[PDB]
């Protein structure tokens, strides 16, 4: 059985619901689940889920240049693969291997409706609406690399306000848009999922960039190349389409 | 120096105008040449730009299996990489490798505005609006292949009419929308750069499906993950977004 590491993000994986005491792959949920069985169906692979230990994504420590997170789990080969809402990188690339992309996307702002705030450029222009990110993910690192002006300042005012701005967890991060005057950085794929579910949120501005999930693997795995065929057999098929319809509800 | 294999497209691969007769790699523009430019500085190779002989993206033969077009370039070692609106397909996959997109698309319905088509099951449901799609390539392997009722419905159709549905290119799709009551299936991407110099033409309904553009190279080529992550580099430093603005 391969192993597969995961982190608790919905609607991609979460704790599923039962009267009954749950066991297993059965303790789990989400599009990233969905994604895993309808996988293992066309590769015939069995598997054990596990979440990551340190709850995070995967980031590189500046010191000393050691990643976190399911980047980490795959490095180490603690993990066969990572079926996760995980961003194919330029520096994730360099470390580990991915799949082409199951669902692409981009960063972009969650704040509340009805306000003059329309863009990021708007947000870096003061600093009365804090607004931050999850720290070691993807969102953080786009802002920390950034030679672009108003990403560069934005980030310049997350630095500095690190232990107040920055969160542990997209959950954190949307609490704290619906309980202050905050603005919150993030995927614009959990963005959506939010704002089908708090009608006083919304996306503001466009995407900032543009990324895809990938499922990860040890590099040089040759579980790769097989998943990615696999992924664009659901894609054709319309399946990942009903999936994401499904969670997104 | 590598040989790089594209076929004519606007806005992705076109003859650059001039009063001066052109050689060679000068001959060519467009994104994908922007973006083969691109490439060639990150991973310091050189190269020889030639348009596919037979002027076709790549499809298998149902009856012998035999691929043609710039899939059929690669397969044969007669390119090294492939540059070009080309779709990063399970068949394709299968036979030779890509690169991570350059660029996400979707297939999707292009047709003239004001009219109540709203979608594909509204084209599938009548007979009076003819449709079609380029011979040969991901949209119309796409129906051939689709167990969808509606798509299934779509490709009989079709295929029962190629003779007079089918077209041998985008522009002469995209021709036959603006001159006949027919609406074409084509890629989103290119939709939006004909929507926006003809204005009496529109998308209809959303995307069909989801699918990337990628560089395809030889399967087992070392160039693939190397490209994929110049991709990624190009991308993160908002270059894709200029090169698409510049072109669009
Ligand atoms: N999905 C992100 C984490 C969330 C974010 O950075 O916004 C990652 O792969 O790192
Ligand atoms: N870009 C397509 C051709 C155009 C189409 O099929 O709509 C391909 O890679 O085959
Ligand atoms: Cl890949
Ligand atoms: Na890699
Ligand atoms: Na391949």
């Amino acid at each position: 059985s391969l192993i597969v590491t995961t982190i608790l993000e919905e609607p991609y994986v979460l704790f599923k619901k039962s009267d009954k005491p749950l066991y297993g792959n059965d303790r789990f949920e989400g599009y990233c689940i969905d994604l895993l069985r309808e996988l293992s169906t066309i590769l015939g692979f069995t598997y054990e889920i596990r979440l990551v230990e340190d709850g995070k994504y995967g980031a590189q420590d500046d010191v000393n240049g050691q990643w976190n997170g399911m980047v980490r789990e795959l490095i180490d080969h603690k993990a066969d693969l990572a079926v996760a809402p995980l961003a194919i990188t330029y520096v994730r690339e360099k470390v580990i291997d991915f799949s082409k992309p199951f669902m692409t996307l981009g960063i972009s702002i969650l704040y509340r409706k009805g306000t003059p705030i329309d863009s990021a450029d708007d947000l870096a222009k003061q600093t009365k609406i804090e607004y931050g990110a999850v720290e070691d993910g993807a969102t953080m690192t786009f802002f920390k690399k950034s030679k672009i002006s108003t990403y560069d300042k934005m980030w310049a005012f997350m630095s500095s306000r690190r232990q107040s701005v920055l969160v542990k967890s997209n959950e954190e991060g949307i609490q704290r848009v619906l309980t202050s005057d905050y603005a919150f950085l993030m995927e614009s794929t959990t963005i959506e999922f939010v704002t089908q579910r708090n009608c006083n949120l919304t996306q503001i501005g466009g995407l900032i960039d543009s990324k895809g999930y990938g499922v990860g693997t040890p590099m040089g795995s040759p579980y790769r190349d097989k998943i990615t065929i696999a992924i664009l057999q659901l894609q054709e098929e319309g399946k990942l389409h009903m999936m994401k319809e499904k969670w997104w509800r």
